[PDB]
């Protein structure tokens, strides 16, 4: 029956590629592709899914329907999306595949603009999966495509938490991939107020892979006073400062690396940290049992303690 459905997405794709009009409607597109949406969920399943091509068939038909028009249309988006980030959850096969169909790539970054914020929920989770523990060659056509420049921006006009969620934790990998990458964050205008505005999030994962995000890119941040003037008036030295008595330990390893930054090369940042308490504070946590604790904590020390003011 897997198998039966399968075909049925390639014979409507064939009929669209036969027109390169039909609409999505005439040929059961939808149920066909929730069906294997609701049964991509099962391990057992997945296996088969695989074998016979589901992967590569449920892609180009997301690809082709984005490629046609750019609610029935949107509907067979999502359940693609659903199944496709079923698919590439812990397969890492599944995942440099993906990614080297650089057309159904271009669609798929390409529907971060669309009317659906739910769409876009579905979306930034396949282009999580795909950006988490990403192959060489996967890095390379997710910067080619523009996923970081685009993700930053649907950050931005994202209201749902569960859809920023999943947009900012691309955002954290894609950023550390390269700087060439962190640069295309910092380029937006609006972005760095807004990664602050994450750190002290209300409604923790959002204040981590947020965090995260400014934590790679503070590397340019800190050679950079006018992107440290945004910092400044939106208060983040002093909410890093908090973030070092987190309960979580993601956010505590933020913090460090980030401060670790900022601290350096910077006499008002420097001065700041000096009046807010960065000693004492980052002095209690350089016998940590964590790496990235320890790591920053003296480091971004060392860097404070070498210019005393």
């Amino acid at each position: 029956h897997m198998l039966h459905l399968l075909e049925q997405i390639r014979a409507y794709c064939e009929t669209c590629w036969e027109w390169q009009m039909p609409a999505p409607v005439e040929h059961q597109i939808c149920p066909a592709v929730c069906v294997l949406m609701k049964l991509s969920f099962d391990e057992e399943h997945r296996h088969a899914m695989n074998e016979l091509g589901g992967l590569q068939a449920i892609a180009e038909l997301l690809q082709v329907d984005c490629e046609m028009y750019g609610h029935y249309s949107i509907t067979l988006r999502r359940y693609a999306g659903m199944a496709l980030t079923n698919l590439t959850f812990g397969d890492v096969a599944n995942k440099a595949t993906l990614c080297s169909m650089k057309g159904c790539m271009r669609a798929l970054v390409a529907q971060l603009k669309s009317e659906s914020e739910d769409l876009q929920q579905v979306i930034a989770s396949v282009l999580r999966n795909l950006s988490w523990r990403a192959d060489v060659n996967s890095k390379k056509t997710l910067r080619e495509v523009g996923s970081v420049k685009a993700l930053m921006e649907c950050a931005l006009e994202v209201k749902k938490e569960s859809t920023l969620k999943s947009v900012l934790s691309a955002l954290w990998n894609l950023s550390a991939h390269c700087t060439e990458n962190k640069a295309d964050i910092c380029a937006v205008d609006g972005a760095l107020a807004f990664l602050v505005g994450t750190l002290t999030y209300r409604s923790l994962a959002i204040i981590e892979s947020g965090g995260g995000i400014l934590r790679n890119v503070s590397s340019l941040i800190a050679t950079n006073e006018d992107h440290r003037q945004i910092l400044r008036e939106n208060n983040c030295l002093q909410t890093l400062l908090q973030h070092l008595k987190s309960h979580s330990l993601t956010i505590v390893s933020n913090a460090c690396g980030t401060l670790w930054n900022l601290s350096a090369r910077n006499p008002k940042d420097q001065e700041a940290l000096w009046d807010m308490g960065a000693v004492s504070m980052l002095k209690n946590l350089i016998h940590s049992k964590h790496k990235m604790i320890a790591m920053g904590s003296a480091a971004a020390l060392r860097n404070l303690m070498a210019n005393r003011p």
